[PDB]
C-alpha cells in the first residue's frame, strides 16, 4: 500500500502466521511453556535487544533512522538484565546460552546497523512495534504457567513504563515510520527485511524447540 506502516503489516501477514504456528510457540500457546523454555526465550531476547540497542544508538542521529528514534520509550536491555538475573541468578552473564540461531539473529542485525542501516527499521518494527503489540497476550500466558514466586521480578521485559498509552504509542511510532524519506528501491529493500526479521526468529524457534526435546 500507500503508508510503510501499512505496507509491513500487509506483507509480512503470512510470516506472522507462521511463527504463531511454530512448535515452540504452539506449545506457548497452549500454554505448554515450561521454565527451561521460557528461559531460554529470555536469553536470545536479551543478546537481540543488545544487539539492535547497539546498531540504534550508532544510527540515532541518521536520517534514515532519526524519525524512529524513541530510546526512552522503547529501551528494553536494562528490564532484560533486571529478568535475567532473576531466571538465571547472579551470575547469569556467566552462564546466559548464547547459541547459533541467536548468533545468525545478533549478526545481521549488526551488518545491517554497520553497512545497510536504512534497514534498521524493519527490525526496531519487528521487534518493538511486535513486543508492544503482543505484549500482553504473551505475558498473560506465561505468569499463569510459570507459577512464579511473588518476588517482584522476572518480567519485567513485558512492561514498557515510559508509554503511557500502547493505542497512542503505536500511532505515533507509525506516523512517524511512513514520514521516512526513501527510495523505491529502499522501501521494497525495508519490507524485504521485516520478512527476513520474522525467519531469524522463527528459525532461533525451532532451534529452541529443539534444544528443550532431549
Ligand atoms: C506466539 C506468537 C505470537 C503471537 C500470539 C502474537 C500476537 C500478536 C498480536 C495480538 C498482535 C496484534 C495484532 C492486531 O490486533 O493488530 C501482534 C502484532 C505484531 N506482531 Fe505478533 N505475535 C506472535 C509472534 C510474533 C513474532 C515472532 C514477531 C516478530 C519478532 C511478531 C511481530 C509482530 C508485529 C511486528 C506486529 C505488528 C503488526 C502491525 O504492524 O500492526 N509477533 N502480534
Amino acid at each position: 500500500p500507500q503508508d510503510l506502516s501499512e505496507a509491513l503489516k500487509e506483507a509480512t501477514k503470512e510470516v506472522h502466521t507462521q511463527a504463531e504456528n511454530a512448535e515452540f510457540m504452539r506449545n506457548f500457546q497452549k500454554g505448554q511453556v515450561t521454565r527451561d523454555g521460557f528461559k531460554l526465550v529470555m536469553a536470545s531476547l536479551y543478546h537481540i535487544y543488545v544487539a539492535l540497542e547497539e546498531e540504534i544508538e550508532r544510527n540515532k542521529e541518521s536520517p534514515v533512522f532519526a524519525p524512529v528514534y524513541f530510546p526512552e520509550e522503547l529501551h528494553r536491555k536494562a528490564a532484560l538484565e533486571q529478568d535475567l538475573a532473576f531466571w538465571y541468578g547472579p551470575r547469569w552473564q556467566e552462564v546466559i546460552p548464547y547459541t547459533p540461531a541467536m548468533q545468525r539473529y545478533v549478526k545481521r542485525l549488526h551488518e545491517v546497523g554497520r553497512t545497510e542501516p536504512e534497514l534498521l527499521v524493519a527490525h526496531a518494527y519487528t521487534r518493538y512495534l511486535g513486543d508492544l503489540s503482543g505484549g500482553q497476550v504473551l505475558k498473560k500466558i506465561a505468569q499463569k504457567a510459570l507459577d512464579l514466586p511473588s518476588s517482584g521480578e522476572g518480567l519485567a521485559f513485558f512492561t514498557f513504563p515510559n508509554i503511557a498509552s500502547a493505542t497512542k504509542f503505536k500511532q505515533l511510532y507509525r506516523s512517524r515510520m511512513n514520514s521516512l524519506e526513501m527510495t523505491p528501491a529502499v522501501r521494497q529493500r525495508v519490507i524485504e527485511e521485516a520478512k527476513t526479521a520474522f525467519l531469524l526468529n522463527i528459525q532461533l524457534f525451532e532451534e529452541l524447540q529443539e534444544l528443550l526435546t532431549h
